[PDB]
């Protein structure tokens, strides 16, 4: 199979390290497509806006349809996510993974370049929809590819280090937003590492599991000897692409074969969609809990962006031995019991508000780090379609429902949204962390996992 030859080969070799840096340079490009609107949505105030830079609000005249503008903008981005979920979930299974990712990166690069010189607001909306759709496809495909590519005992290292790469992408976005004469300079500076990825994407291999599922043993042997020659060692071909006698046709029934696995997979994928929805809603509620500003213009966003590194390092230290479901329970209970304190009286002589908000964030970031890792480890039949469906098709619902509901609630009553978010999160997502599946150090992706699971 793949795990035995991966253990017999260098799982963390130097070629693996340069491929890791290349897909990390992919990972830092996912910051502004999801969170960079805060650096593009400055609203300082015949309408005159006093700011040395500019924004979309300064560019247009958003004084009577300002609420109709940005809400529809982010709703169209999340609709682009909604199309892109099913789109890449079937397209990666159809035309493979690596060529899909390369073409999708090229489309992202040309779409960002054309976004930098957007003529009209209709072009703005269309390009934002296409950008969101493509960028979500790129990031999820890259994360799945490198989760599969690394060996058995080093999945978490890769996953947590790429969440760290996303964090340093937000940090570099905050550092870049200091030099903001127009949004165009920011977008043009962001779009250049995508071309760097395209330039240095000629020396990256495919996914051995998906390639082996195509019964192409020759190119599997080719990529194994390429990996061995890159590390400069003779490969101990114990299996020699044995393929475990796999002959099942790829994409036989994506999400249609779950009827035979109803008592064993339906409840698991349901609780996974529940946990994704809870993470998205709680995350957005904690961002809007101050409305992305608290006495500052950039320091609040840095506090909401540099908080991920302590959570990531805590996860990397913690989840090696205790498992991957107890971290879910600890993170969920900590987030709930941290956000529940804001109902109490504000700190008269201390900083309890920022303390509970930062520890709640830490809990939510530990939860989001894991949700992706356990999703990649699970859905053993085909990790692409089902994994994207649980990842993105129940996060776009959070993106379309969560800001409108909490905005209207904070317009009418502060107490209801925080209480409902805390109750739903704490109770339901702590019940959700009650072993959806048995955890194993190995990472196979065959249907034998679905029918056995140890
Ligand atoms: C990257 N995007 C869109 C997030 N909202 N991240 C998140 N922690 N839910």
């Amino acid at each position: 199979t793949v795990d035995d030859i991966l253990e017999q080969v260098g799982e963390s070799g130097w070629f693996q390290k340069q491929a890791f840096l290349i897909l990390c340079l992919l990972s830092a490009a996912f910051a502004p497509i999801c969170v960079g609107i805060v650096f593009l949505g400055f609203t300082p105030d015949g309408w005159v806006y006093d700011t040395p830079g500019s924004s979309i609000v300064t560019e247009f005249n958003l004084v009577c349809a300002d609420s109709w503008k940005l809400d529809l903008f982010q709703s169209c981005l999340n609709a682009g996510f909604l199309f892109g979920s099913l789109g890449v979930g079937y397209f990666a299974d159809r035309f493979g993974r690596k060529l899909c990712l390369l073409g999708t990166v090229l489309v992202n690069a040309v779409s960002g370049v054309l976004m930098a010189f957007s003529p009209n607001y209709m072009s703005m909306l269309l390009f934002r929809l296409l950008q969101g759709l493509v960028s979500k496809g790129n990031w999820m495909a890259g994360y799945t590819l490198i989760t599969e590519f690394v060996g058995s005992g080093s999945r978490r290292t890769v996953a947590i280090m790429y969440q760290m790469a996303f964090t340093v992408g937000l940090v570099a976005l905050t550092g870049l937003a200091y030099a903001l004469p127009h949004w165009r300079w920011l977008q043009l500076a962001v779009s250049l590492p995508t071309f760097l990825f395209l330039l240095y994407y000629w020396c990256v291999p495919e996914s051995p599991r998906w390639l082996l599922s195509q019964k192409r043993n020759t190119e599997a042997i080719k990529i194994m000897d390429h990996i061995a020659q890159k590390n400069g060692k003779l490969p101990p071909a114990d299996l020699k692409m044995l393929s475990l006698e796999e002959d099942v046709t790829e994409k036989l029934s994506p999400s249609f074969a779950d009827l035979f696995r109803t008592p064993r997979l339906r409840k698991r994928t349901f609780i996974l969609m529940y946990l994704w929805f809870t993470d998205s809603v709680l995350y957005q509620g904690l961002i809007l809990h101050m409305g992305a500003t608290s006495g500052n213009l950039y320091l609040d966003f840095l506090y909401s962006a540099l908080v991920e590194i302590p959570g990531a390092f805590i996860a990397l230290i913690t989840i090696d031995r205790v498992g991957r479901i107890y971290p879910m329970a600890m993170s969920n209970l900590l987030a709930g019991a941290a956000c529940l304190v804001m109902i109490f009286i504000s700190p008269d002589l201390h900083w309890l508000n920022i303390i509970i908000m930062c520890v709640g964030r830490m809990g939510i970031t530990i939860a989001i780090q894991m949700i992706c890792l356990v999703n990649a480890e699970l859905y053993p039949t085909f990790v692409r379609n089902l994994g994207v469906m649980v990842c993105s098709s129940l996060c776009d619902i959070g993106g379309i429902i969560t800001p409108f509901i909490v905005f209207r609630l904070r317009e009418v009553w502060q107490a209801l949204p925080l209480i409902l978010f805390a109750v739903l999160g704490l109770l339901a997502a702590g019940v959700t962390l009650l072993l959806p599946e048995t955890k194993g150090v190995a990472l196979p992706e065959t249907m034998k996992d679905a029918e056995n699971l140890g």
